[PDB]
């Protein structure tokens, strides 16, 4: 290649063709989730806006493992949370006030077409200490002013995440947001990470910050929505490797 | 749906049937406390009350792997310890000292179905600290108010627990209790969460409490019994899905 | 049952039926130790006497990796460090200056039958700091009065593990011993997770010791031979599920 | 055996016979750094130098997941960055500045064939704490006097490695050199271990240094290039029983 190719969604003929690709991604990004531990109990969910009605989201339904996600369970809510089509009988249902963070953000940022949320044990943890994340790694420079911190409601978090792809959420954890499912998923993927990392640092001695010089300059490289689009797909592909006859029913 | 009757038991058209079901659900019940890695050597008790005598209690016999459990190994065992049916030729016996922990506590409280207690790693290490556990997240808030510390016999382990959902037995460990299995392991399974994220957080840095006011709010939404069935089903979804036709035997 | 069965090894008809139950267990034991992940590079070793001459061990050979130790693979070394028996053409060696370690303990005492050593990673961590294991838990009580530390040649461990089931040797790692391979196992895994119960515990605030003679009660019940082998039992059933058709070969 | 055989690469009857042993062992590599959990996103690249053209290397391509590496993955790349060889069509990519950092070592140093760099987490989290790697355990001592350290360019990695078998990059991770890609390797694993250990001690306490007169016995035993051949054996005899099948193609 052919990079510039990685960094993008194909191109899709058809609405539908579309709809087709975005259910079996958003799919995907909820089995990485199962997959890398991110998920707790029932609490979170995985939003992707329809691409044929913006005010219509596809979601996972209330109570259902992400583990054993399907492109079938997936249900289409509008924006004020009704249930309009998809799922299984007997699971078309909506955790309410998750999906309406999602809804108030969605609702704000037009470009904003996957958000992610789950309360992951390291950004959990992180979020329990209302720091700001320390950019203190390569890795972590994807997130150079661009991560938001609520001192905790959607309107409130749609407030306090502006522009920004990612916010700690004091006492509660992450959400990230993207203009791709696959960017979405990388800067939650990432920023987990280095929660974790943080953690890890601070327990054992006094972090170095990188220079802010150096920060910026990494960022320009790693925090664009085409460089999250490309830093996600090993984990799609990963597993589709492992789950995907699973997950495409 | 149709939430609500994701949030309780299926209905039993006998106690056969009833005891059936439960025996299934304490074997998955074991076989997620091994998937999850809360066992330890042989330690770690699971009861469950029987339908039809309210003195007799199925659980796991002593010193069989809980990944191994199938419903044909569960014993039957009265009020005062004595196996009276189930089993294996040869593993018919109980862990006295620890079940009548559990003998103790279901005597006190009627409406105690089953109790689950694990060495688990994370309760044992924030055991030992002999402190309460903060409320520092939105999933900690199932248990604001509602769980006990034993400064540390049966009798006095009934004692401490009251009314709660679990208690933090110093030196010890984590057990908890539930109106159905399934809360049982609800609790048990965010407890050990939470236990994790308070020696994460702790290690790294001062925690912010959440505010009592959100805290008893979120209590009422994550704290209840019907919470904690439904807070339990994608472990017991993931479990059968893994290993239900091992299990099932 | 029948506990006592259950904390005993099978009645051997004939020394050779004996030896090849030794065998057949020993594997399983560094089946364990890989399934675990207490293994690091090419250190450790695991040694059995061999039932007909004491002066002669079981080992695995130097060099392959414990996940996919085999029956066939266990050489026979005499109490000088000669390979005269077993193994495969290529790699009929064996780590010298760690089996003399065993070697010295062997001699030293004639009721130890099983030795195990691995750079596990809470044990070399935990012995980095050069303290004494805390008795902090119910578990950790196997251990009460019963563990040696060396401030650290075989000669030195052997004369500063005295008559004890355990040593941690500092800036190294830990060294369990057992009158079978089960207890000596069972010892091990206990102990490192110990270890990895104390980090997580000091890194987060001040643990509480158990009062003494609560520990005193709790190690007639857990940290004796019998109580040993009974602990460790689970860990075998389990690894036979899983790599017992692989591991006989 | 016959040790010594087990410390060095097979021999090779012609310079096609080896290239197609090198490919080979470079994907089993890249396959362990995935089943170590070692890499993250996009980030890391290991390399082997052409066995008939010393400018010429082998490497992972761009974007492709550790995990599902094969050997007709493996591309081609000139030392100024040109990849003029192998690969698959649409990912026939190199990660540019990347592979210039093992371009300018390879470059200054012959006789290193293999070099390893992944963003691993607990090299990461150890490297953001700006502090030289504490020789503090028996396997630590493979780095004695033989680790760099870089206040963190291409040019300036290159100068801070001087002839050390590798480095800590502050703020970014881990990178290892070797004479033989299993050498490379069993640096990496080793050297990641430590920092996860230095993190877990630190933490918990303050940490004893070996003495320095052991730690360079140690380094004589530990820390040479056939030590190292031999250390990463068990890594690579594991990956090939679990996914050989996978990645020879
Ligand atoms: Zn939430
Ligand atoms: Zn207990
Ligand atoms: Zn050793
Ligand atoms: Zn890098």
């Amino acid at each position: 290649g052919g990079l510039a190719a990685l960094t993008k969604p194909p191109t899709f003929a058809t609405v539908e063709a579309e709809r087709a690709w975005l259910k079996e991604r958003l799919v995907a990004a909820i089995r990485i989730f199962a997959n890398e531990g991110f998920d707790h109990t029932v609490a979170g969910h995985l939003t992707v806006r329809d691409p044929e009605n913006k005010h219509h989201f596809w979601v996972n339904p209330f109570g259902l493992a992400f583990r054993l996600m399907t492109v079938s369970d997936l249900i289409l809510v509008n924006q004020e949370g009704t249930v309009i089509g998809g799922g299984k009988e007997g699971r078309r249902i909506v955790n309410l006030a998750g999906f309406m963070i999602h809804s108030a953000i969605h609702k704000a940022r037009p470009e904003v077409q996957a958000i992610c949320h789950s309360h992951s044990t390291y950004g959990k943890a992180f979020s329990s200490l209302g720091k700001p994340l320390a950019i203190t790694t390569q890795d972590s420079c994807a997130f150079y002013g661009d991560v938001a911190l609520l001192g905790d409601e959607s309107g409130t978090i749609a407030v306090a995440l502006q522009q920004k792809k990612a916010i700690i959420l004091q006492n509660h954890g992450l959400l990230t947001v993207g203009t791709t499912i696959d960017s979405a998923v990388a800067w939650f993927i990432m920023l987990e990470k280095q929660c974790q990392v943080q953690l890890l640092a601070d327990a054992a001695g006094q972090t170095i910050p990188i220079d802010e010089p150096q920060a910026a300059f990494t960022f320009k490289e790693l925090g664009h929505e085409q460089a999250g689009y490309f830093q996600a797909s090993p984990y799609f592909q990963v597993i589709e490797h492992l789950q995907g006859e699973e997950y495409r029913k």
